[PDB]
């Protein structure tokens, strides 16, 4: 299926996922397709972060949801 990850700057990128996909795997495909280290990459649903060891499938998104993407250079 297809989401849409929306960007700081209101550039939306179209993502291909699947339900079973960990939001760990999902940065895995966002680094795939445009080469940022999920280190980097924070993802929000309902304006909360999404945690890296759950599911889509367990926050309930489906085809053509729009989740944000923020970056952040990592932690110390």
């Amino acid at each position: 299926m297809q989401i849409f990850v929306k960007t700081l700057t209101g550039k939306t990128i179209t993502l291909e996922v699947e339900p079973s996909d960990t939001i760990e795997n999902v940065k895995a495909k966002i680094q795939d397709k445009e080469g940022i280290p999920p280190d980097q990459q924070r993802l929000i649903f309902a304006g909360k972060q999404l945690e890296d060891g759950r599911t889509l499938s367990d926050y309930n998104i489906q085809k053509e949801s729009t989740l944000h993407l923020v970056l952040r250079l990592r932690g110390g």
